[PDB]
């Protein structure tokens, strides 16, 4: 599913993401448009092997299993099909433990270079939430 923007701010909301440790909705937005282009079944193969999956972006290597990645943790312990689906439940649940690792949305690389420190509030700006 390709989402709309404020359909997706709403979503994300909806899941507990606005501020999650201490970063706005916008943030979240913004990380979504640049990661997939809010594509739910975006997929993209890094040069060493594993994949990035679903809305965020989710790889492979830590966070999912997808079979071919040897070597991979699965720390969200979830198939990383679950991550292309039309609901978000699945990638918000394992973004959640991705900004809480030690490094924020510095774990995500379109965040911190388009994103970060930019007007984020920008991206649910005519939004009803």
């Amino acid at each position: 599913k390709v989402f709309g923007r404020c359909e997706l701010a709403a979503a994300m909301k909806r899941h507990g993401l606005d501020n999650y440790r201490g970063y706005s909705l916008g943030n979240w937005v913004c990380a979504a448009k640049f990661e997939s282009n809010f594509n739910t079944q975006a997929t993209n193969r890094n040069t060493d092997g594993s994949t990035d999956y679903g809305i965020l972006q989710i790889n492979s290597r830590w966070w999912c299993n997808d079979g071919r990645t040897p070597g991979s943790r699965n720390l969200c312990n979830i198939p990383c099909s679950a991550l292309l689906s039309s609901d978000i439940t699945a990638s918000v649940n394992c973004a959640k433990k991705i900004v809480s690792d030690g490094n924020g949305m510095n774990a995500w690389v379109a965040w911190r270079n388009r994103c970060k420190g930019t007007d984020v509030q920008a991206w649910i700006r005519g939004c009803r939430l």
